[PDB]
């Protein structure tokens, strides 16, 4: 039966799903760890052993323990993030969509879900793999990881709770794919793995982990790289974090072994209660528990690593969108409103400064401040709204990833960038919040081809140009078809620094995507900061 | 007779020479101090003794012994700002170009020529004030003052060398107008001092001046305020430049009294051969005899006193060049000509930045580097040229300026700012210095009305209104004619800060004078080295 695969760890039963008119087979909530539970809490995960019968995967997994955003009850645009699913810590499943007919050996892609860390599930509508199997014929996966305190509790030292073991799970998503998709008809030495903000983080860590490595071919990195500075924390900070969170839940302070246990004993939601009151700063696009330099799934600092060209060396496709921080103004900035226009004021510009660079002193806290205010027009809202907007992304996102970007290209063996700077159409949030952080995702997972999600034609062939942007990179390591006739996405390299814009308008191609400020927050900000 | 006038200090003989196809007086090179030669070098200068018999005041006085540029032999464009009479240390005399008929009670203009405080003279061509003197009807007056070492060596708490002199010789000039402008027709309650450059400064410095602000109404500062980076030093640096000066010319160096002494005993030119090995830093923009903050000429620093609003208030006009330090970057920063286009590398780029910030740390240079260079086109050589120019301009003329105007205005009884932006069409200097320092000046003394001199039409009629512009205001405190048809030249208000561009188009009024770049040179770069 096309619905039955017989792989290394048991048999599975999928269901054929329908796809714009047509079909495909679906292998949902493939189990690929023992469930950690109890005594397991906050340790690396452990294969799932091999079971008899038929395992039945026709529907969703489970999702794991998260913070649940409450912030806009029954809106659609927060929603659509939340768990659609029972929340469990028995969440360590993946899932599969397989083109009708079973291929032989074709590409395959598997999708790292963002969420900083603290959030996210494979199962939302906007991750829906079977478009994009469907369309470009390749096998799509989606994985699990936990998330929180409990993928990224870290008290370096013990192995009770080391930390990582949420990027653990993932590379062990991973170990199977590469042990098993064959039996799906992937091709196990051709998988592009590919995420968004935390889950663009977690590919380029898989990059730099030399454990990690060789358990893909090629990567996509969309709005987030491994040295974002809300990807990773120090041993040190790590273990600040978790005997605060101890603190929290009046815990035992006393030893590793007493706040673990006790830790353990906690239901999940009472951990994820007080996830947020350990941040070190009053602060904006700053998680609690994200992964750790440990020194064993990071050799290194990041940066020694990236100037050392200490990371597997491949082709890449990354890019950002054009409004990166509005969302997390909207949530945590003074003046800003779901609502309004939210014109901001010099009080206000100042205060979102502050809450954007926690780490700064106050001589930073002017130089960004000089660096984004345009003094012949200082009270107007729309450009402090703006420039506010500007530097939350530049910060977090956009600069971060440029670093990356510049320091990958003079080891690795092709680089394809991207800026991404549609609005959809249909978007429910506000105007002022332009092209927001994570809605590239639905264009990618062809989310427009749907007659009935609203979207215009144009905004289906933009899907259609990026699907297979996206897919023939999978396959070739070149977005671009040999012999087409269609704009060429030209390669990025180190002198040149090329791009191109993402939208319904005929391909563009620009360089040095925000040099200016990516100048002052990868080289003059972090030297002021480290002399004063 | 009309050229016969009897003063406080004796008679003096004038003579009646031609302007403009019509003639007025000109009473040249009258004495009004003793000749500070001898045991009187250094020291503050003394009233000219009454003389008996009629002085000859028909020709120019000698000018100060000072440093000669000899970088261009020949060149007009340099040759015009050198000494045009024999140096000699007997130099302390005045000029007045009075109307003819002699007006009874008229409004009296005082000049101060500029030099950076090591050179100048009242009696270049640039100078003659008869033209402004025959237009608008005014008694012009030029004096002159002590300039090098020999006006501005200071060892203070020593009554032999106390520092200031030069400035203590143009108040004494402004005393004797005071005393004496009334027998030429002068209204001695309503003289307007103005100056360019060094002149600009030494005016702010007699409205910041307790011991000058009686002597004048009103004051227009050109290219120069009183605050500039090169106008004045501690008295610690002033001493020890003085004592580096001594120890260049191998002198006892064991006491002042010693020191003096061996100074005094020096030729004029001895000293001027190594005044510049005294500087502190290699740098451009730069003077080693300037005013010193010695506690009784500037009763405490320049910034406390704008701050508490202690000095004269009254109206003032002022205003700058477009291209400022285009001058100083011919002469000493590395990769500019004055046969060429001068297209700066990134090299001489950051090679002219540390010569035109030489009191900057590592980290302020970068902020520099970063705040005037463009990223999309760094290797542009006629970007890294301008912006160079730029620098050397808002660091050494602009923003020490517009800090001034700000501070003075929130005191002041009026205020009116330019931005002279017009390049002569007869300017012998190459085109990439563009709108230079001092070269505005030729349009306030009139030369364009002179056809021989080779001006346009549009330029005589620019300097007619420029000179208007600057009677109208010394007589009025207001540079507009009450009830006038033409454009009106704004005030400058804290609130709009409203200024007019200066040219051969259609009046333009703006506001924030090159405010970006003055909030990164007056609030931010400061605050940086301070820190760091």
């Amino acid at each position: 039966s096309e619905l039955l695969v017989n792989t290394k760890s048991g048999k599975v039963m999928g269901t054929r799903v329908p796809v714009l008119s047509s079909h495909i087979s679906a292998f949902l909530g493939i189990p690929f760890a023992e469930p950690p539970v109890g005594n397991m809490r906050f340790r690396r995960p452990e294969p799932k052993k091999p079971w008899s019968g038929v395992w039945n995967a026709s529907t969703y997994p489970n999702n794991c323990q998260q913070y649940v955003d409450e912030q806009f009850p029954g809106f659609s645009g927060s929603e659509m993030w939340n768990p659609n699913r029972e929340m469990s810590e028995d969440c360590l499943y993946l899932n599969i969509w397989v083109p009708s007919p079973r291929p032989k050996s074709t590409t395959v892609m598997v999708w790292i879900y963002g969420g900083g860390f603290y959030s996210g599930s494979s199962t939302l509508d906007v991750y829906n793999g079977k478009y994009l199997a469907y369309t470009e014929e390749v096998v799509l996966v989606s994985l699990s990881y936990r998330v929180g305190a409990f993928g990224f509790l870290a008290l370096h030292g013990s192995q009770e709770a080391p930390g990582n073991v949420g990027l653990l799970d993932q590379r062990m998503a991973l170990q199977w794919v590469h042990d098993n998709i064959q039996f799906f008809g992937g091709d196990p030495k051709t998988v592009t793995i590919f995420g968004e903000s935390a889950g663009g983080a977690s590919v380029g860590m898989h990059i730099l982990s030399p454990g990690s490595r060789d358990l893909f071919r090629r990567a996509i990195l969309q709005s987030g790289s491994p040295n974002c500075p809300w990807a990773s924390v120090s041993v040190a900070e790590g273990r600040r974090r978790a005997v605060e969170l101890g603190r929290n839940l009046n815990c035992n302070l006393n030893s590793d072994e007493e706040l673990i246990h006790c830790l353990r004993e906690k239901k999940p939601q009472e951990l994820i209660d007080v996830e947020w009151n350990v941040l070190p700063f009053d602060s904006i696009f700053r998680f609690s528990f994200v992964p750790v330099i440990d020194g064993e799934f990071f050799p290194t600092s990041l940066e020694s690593m990236l100037n050392s060209g200490n990371f597997k060396k491949t082709q890449i496709l990354l890019g950002v969108n054009k409004d990166e921080g509005s969302f997390f103004l909207l949530y945590g900035a003074p003046g800003f409103s779901k609502d309004s226009e939210s014109k901001i004021s010099r009080e206000d510009f100042m205060s979102g400064v502050k809450l954007s660079v926690p780490h700064a002193n106050d001589l930073g806290l002017d130089a960004v401040t000089l660096q984004y205010t345009d003094w012949m027009d200082d009270n107007n809202g729309i450009k402090n709204r703006d420039g506010l907007d500007d530097i939350v992304g530049d910060h977090n996102v956009i600069c971060p990833l440029m670093h990356f970007v510049n320091k990958y290209t003079k080891f690795g063996n092709g680089t394809y960038l991207y800026f991404f700077n549609h609005r959809a159409s249909n978007l429910v949030w506000p105007e002022w919040m332009g092209v927001i952080h994570g809605y590239e995702i639905e264009f990618v997972f062809g989310l427009p081809l749907v007659k009935e999600l609203n979207y215009t034609a144009e905004e289906e062939a933009l899907s259609r140009r990026i699907m297979h942007y996206w897919a023939t990179f999978a396959k070739t390591g070149n977005p671009n078809e040999p012999h087409s006739q269609e704009s060429k996405w030209p390669l990025f390299t180190t002198k040149e620094q090329k791009f191109i814009d993402l939208n319904t308008e005929p391909m563009k191609v620009h360089q040095r995507l925000r040099v200016q400020m990516c100048v002052f927050w990868n080289q003059f900000l972090p030297k002021l900061l480290n002399a004063t």
